[PDB]
């Protein structure tokens, strides 16, 4: 069931021997990241968003839909990224998780950047969408994994890319573990350094993305990170296939 | 203009190639990959979406035309309906759903078998009449399962002229391509674009042939069923195991 299916997606969150997801879009694809060994799978919003014609501009009811295939395709665990929560107000995304949670998904990412500008969210704003997403859950009795994801790297240069904004990504992971969340992602980050220290302070689990060859896969597991993902990269690549199908003739 | 286009291209000895898209996404892929006009395939549109209904297929159908300019050709399979009427009714959903052709089969879908010639070509008649009664420039490729249906001993001058008689009964229905896959033998590719009523569609098994040998068979039209699909997912499958 699915209090199963979120405990095991839970007991995954290892640091030092970190859940490795990619991203599907489709229960085609959620089949074959199954069927290569995966133990759990995530959806990405790019992702999805790319492979139904869109650039939150996928409607929340079409992107649930997704999801229910995506659920239904294999037994694994599944994470839905949910953007911002896809809501104004914060029992505007607790209506949202409470939806991935009917739609069978047992955790989400919830960002805490405004889609109107990029930008991020103050603190507490942030943290009181993740309060009603626990919440949400919560009154559905269930095991469900709220990874917060801060966008503090992931707008700013990597050239500046210091001690300050670790300080600032630190106090929202506090903030956001108080709140209820249960994991802590920080996409745009590539540091060593960084994501020691991060590693080493933060209240919980950490999840970092691989974009470059480096820092690897063993890198990052002895950094002590706890949760690896990849964005849009296998879908891109799959799509790099059928182009280049397409211009060899093939 | 779109139909038109997609017409123009089925030329004997310049074929059209098709790849077989089964979302927004792919659809878009291709077009910018530099295709000329795309197609929808029913098995990798079944696979992607974890399989069909006919309302299924039209939803992804018209997401995957609104997501470039470029010419849709649907496959329908056997037509999506009991008697005639009905496969009507399947057409003029692909039209409102802005796809300017189709591909339709002459089999049973629960059983494979062949319908007798005149009741295929009804359903092509209702097919061309639907079409017609929209004012559109439409493309029915009348897909024969002949070679497909038949074991590969009997593939001989007989079965073409099985394929050939079909053919003629389908053109006077309406049809405008002819579709034969299971159909590999270089001497009976050449016989069949020799003496086809209608631009004539082959489907590629292997790599080789290439698109230049195929085309000087005269061949109009050349597909490649669920290849595209699986090559993606053997990327995605790969990339999982390397980590
Ligand atoms: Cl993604
Ligand atoms: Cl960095
Ligand atoms: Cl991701
Ligand atoms: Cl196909
Ligand atoms: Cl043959
Ligand atoms: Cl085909």
């Amino acid at each position: 069931g699915n209090n199963e299916k979120g405990a095991i997606f839970r007991s995954l969150h290892r640091a030092g021997q970190p859940l490795a997801l990619f991203n599907v879009w489709d229960a085609g694809s959620a089949r074959v990241v199954a069927d290569a060994g995966a133990v759990a799978l995530a959806t990405g919003s790019w992702s999805v968003a790319a492979a139904n014609g869109f650039v939150e501009q996928m409607p929340r009811a079409l992107m649930m839909e997704v999801l229910e295939r995506i659920v239904r395709a294999t037994d694994l665990p599944v994470t839905v990224d949910l953007e911002s929560g896809y809501g104004e107000r914060p029992e505007d995304v607790a209506e949202t998780i409470a939806m991935s949670i009917r739609a069978g998904a047992i955790g989400c990412n919830l960002e805490d950047s405004f889609p109107s500008t990029g930008e991020l969210r103050d603190v507490d704003e942030a943290a009181a969408r993740i309060a009603a997403a626990r919440q949400a859950a919560d009154r559905a009795g269930v095991d469900y994994f709220i990874n917060a994801r801060t966008d503090v790297f992931f707008k700013a240069a990597t050239e500046t890319h210091d001690e300050r904004l670790l300080d600032a990504t630190l106090a929202r992971a506090r903030a956001y573990a108080a709140a209820g969340a249960d994991g802590l992602f920080v996409p745009g980050l590539r540091s060593p350094a960084l994501i020691r220290a991060l590693t080493a302070a933060s209240p919980l689990p950490v999840n970092v993305m691989r974009v470059a060859e480096t820092p690897t896969l063993a890198e990052l597991a002895e950094y002590g990170v706890a949760r690896i993902s990849h964005g849009p990269y296998p879908y891109l690549q799959a799509m790099k296939t059928l182009a280049a199908l397409v211009k060899q003739g093939g």
